[PDB]
């Protein structure tokens, strides 16, 4: 019943607003494949404008399952293989340590230890040529998993070049056309700026600023509504017209490598449900997250399975967000916040809301 969805989200979602000082909440919880929709606060303190369905949170990471799902819409057209090497579609990256490098590498983050960002200093696309150049690996292709932008980055800079569009151009109109979001963005239009929230780093507001592959990587804005139908998409994609998207999103969810009790999709990650709740909150932190942990490879990648815990994670300067689903389950929750808080506090608390509707 929807009073007690409500009940059960709100005794664990004011707590968390009051304590983390979040000005502004939007939650979506799917609940046997139906949403329901939640709003707290304000998106934007200086000119007075309440969150509401429509206002854009940046999403952080989580911006990099959408660039997951377009490389497999990719893969699904035949334009790409994840076997294909990186220099087949940057051949300009000359230099012994980038043969043997397949797009799947970058794509895993299991490339070599690619950094955790592009150097800020790293301003157009010769710098960033000059930048993967001089790259030297810490370790062999293939045998750690180091989180990374710039790994990713690049799989989706590199997923979309058959195409002959730009990755924002693609993304748009072989990804969110298709799936009807209408308020998902990597630039905000002046027209929709009324409704993008403002972030807050110790109360100063902020958005996040241009960067090299920052729409592969973190780039995405959207509302708590769009955010519902991507989840409700990627947790059942039985409705997709358009055959190379629904295979993609498939795709996003094969599991190609295992780290401890994690399987590494495209952008999404996995774990075989029923799990225990200690197996997420502990890998949402920041220790185990971005270290550097050997990957065990799963060839050829399992299928995707129904019995998941498919999640991803996402921050900003400004913007903390979530997303989770079971498909087994019929069952997922979308958590968009414009402040940031740890990523343990905001696992604990989706996995209280759901645990209660299992």
């Amino acid at each position: 019943t929807e009073q007690q969805i409500a009940d059960i989200v709100n005794r664990t979602i004011t707590p968390l607003m009051q304590e983390q000082a979040i000005p502004g909440m939007a939650v979506a919880v799917i609940y046997q494949g139906k949403p329901y929709y939640f709003t707290w606060g304000k998106a934007d303190i200086a000119n007075n404008h309440p969150v509401t369905q429509q206002t854009l949170f940046e999403l952080g990471s989580v911006s990099k399952t959408f660039n997951g799902v377009l490389g497999g819409d990719a893969i699904a057209r035949g334009e790409i293989k994840l076997s294909d090497p990186v220099t087949k579609y940057w051949p300009e990256l000359t230099g012994k340590q980038w043969q043997g490098i397949r797009l799947l590498h970058l794509a895993t983050y299991t490339a070599g230890g690619l950094p955790l960002q592009i150097p800020d200093d790293v301003r157009d696309k010769a710098a960033l040529l000059h930048f993967y150049q001089n790259w030297q690996p810490q370790w062999t292709p293939g045998a750690k998993r180091l989180y990374a932008n710039s790994s990713i980055g690049l799989f989706g800079a590199l997923a979309v070049k058959p195409s002959g569009m730009s990755y924002e151009e693609a993304m748009t109109r072989r990804v969110l056309q298709p799936l009807k979001l209408a308020h998902t963005w990597i630039t905000v239009p002046q027209n929709e700026q009324k409704d993008y929230a403002w972030g807050y780093r110790e109360g100063k507001p902020v958005h996040v600023s241009p960067g090299q592959l920052d729409a592969e990587a973190y780039g995405v804005k959207s509302s708590v509504i769009d955010m519902a139908r991507w989840v409700q998409a990627n947790m059942d994609a039985s409705h997709v017209q358009e055959k190379t998207l629904q295979q993609g999103i498939a795709l996003a969810q094969s599991r190609y490598w295992r780290i401890g009790d994690m399987y590494q999709g495209l952008g999404w990650e996995m774990l075989n449900w029923p799990l225990k709740a200690d197996s997420i909150i502990n890998g949402s932190d920041s220790k185990v997250a971005l270290a550097a942990l050997p990957a065990v490879e799963v060839n050829p990648p399992a299928p995707a399975v129904k019995a998941s815990w498919v999640h991803k994670t996402g921050s900003t300067g400004g913007f903390g967000s979530y997303v989770a689903f079971v498909p087994e389950k019929n069952l997922g929750i979308v958590m968009l916040a414009n402040k940031s808080y740890p990523n343990p506090v905001r696992v604990e608390a989706a996995w209280r809301i759901l645990e209660k509707l299992q």
